[PDB]
């Protein structure tokens, strides 16, 4: 269940956090334009570069902990206060983050693995709903 996806993702964070937002950018390639040090570069290229991976692995990091002290895939209104009040995230609308977490979801269905896929979708919907509720547009 959802719990065990986060030990999973955890047991092998840096390539879970660069696997799924590859998956992120390659299915909403627009959203690619919010990573200015990341455009024209491929995959590889990416993980050559130290701050590709150490920040996605922060961003999933964060998820990760989020998605932990959560109840029932309820997060916490101060993890979603925080979200929302990040420096880096001023320009963003709950749009860019259902976008992540529909990728996810799909990249999770597609994998060789039993992700309990509709609860991360279900934490992706209530997570939306707290940022909205946060201040976020
Ligand atoms: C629940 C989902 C998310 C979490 C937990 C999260 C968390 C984080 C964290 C911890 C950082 C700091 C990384 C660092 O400087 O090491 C960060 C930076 C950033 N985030 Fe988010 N984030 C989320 C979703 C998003 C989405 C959907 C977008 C836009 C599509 C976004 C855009 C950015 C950008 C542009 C940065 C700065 C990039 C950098 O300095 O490397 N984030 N995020």
């Amino acid at each position: 269940g959802f719990k065990q996806d986060i030990a999973t993702i955890r047991g092998d964070l840096r390539t879970y956090a660069q696997d799924i937002f590859l998956a992120f950018l390659n299915k909403y390639p627009d959203e690619r334009r919010y990573f200015k040090n990341y455009v024209g570069k491929s995959d590889q290229e990416l993980k050559s570069m130290a701050k590709f991976g150490d920040h996605t692995e922060k961003v999933f990091n964060l998820m990760m902990e989020v998605a932990d002290r959560a109840t029932d895939c309820v997060p916490l209104a101060s993890d979603a206060n925080t979200l929302v009040q990040m420096k880096q995230h001023s320009s963003l609308t709950t749009g860019n983050f259902e976008k992540l977490f529909v990728a996810l979801v799909e990249y999770m269905r597609a994998s060789g693995q039993s992700f309990d896929s509709q609860s991360w979708d279900r934490f992706g919907k209530n997570l939306v709903s707290a940022l909205s509720s946060a201040g976020m547009k």
